């Protein structure tokens, strides 16, 4: 159907917007602390602590399979990266501080993306 294609063009455009957002968020992590999943070989107990791991590479795989239906789903995944880190790592750690900074800096980007998604539909 013709609707299904129109829908697929918007999902495709949403993916386009979300890719740009993902790149901007990832730039706020120059240390690359959140780039890849936490290693289960190096942190073997991690899943005892954190039930839903997340990282920027895993978000990118979902993004490119058009696995994000709306900005809400995408923000959920971004929030997981931050919130998981802030639970597993103590307050006085380079990792916890890096999450706080990603959260603060990412807020500005997410703020405008929500407006863009509402504006362009
Ligand atoms: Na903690």
């Amino acid at each position: 159907s013709m609707e299904q294609v129109a829908m697929e063009l918007r999902l495709t455009e949403l993916t386009r917007l979300l890719r740009s957002v993902l790149d901007q968020l990832q730039d706020k992590d120059p240390a690359r602390i959140f780039a890849q999943p936490v290693s289960l070989k190096e942190v073997p107990d991690y899943l005892d602590h954190i039930k839903h791991p997340m990282d920027f590479a895993t978000m990118r795989k979902r993004l490119e399979a058009q696995g994000y239906k709306n900005l809400h789903e995408f923000e959920e995944d971004f929030d997981l990266i931050i919130d998981n880190c802030m639970k597993y790592n103590a307050r006085d750690t380079v990792f916890y501080r890096a999450a706080v900074r990603l959260r603060d800096q990412g807020g500005v980007v997410l703020r405008q993306a929500r407006r863009e998604v509402d504006s362009i539909g």
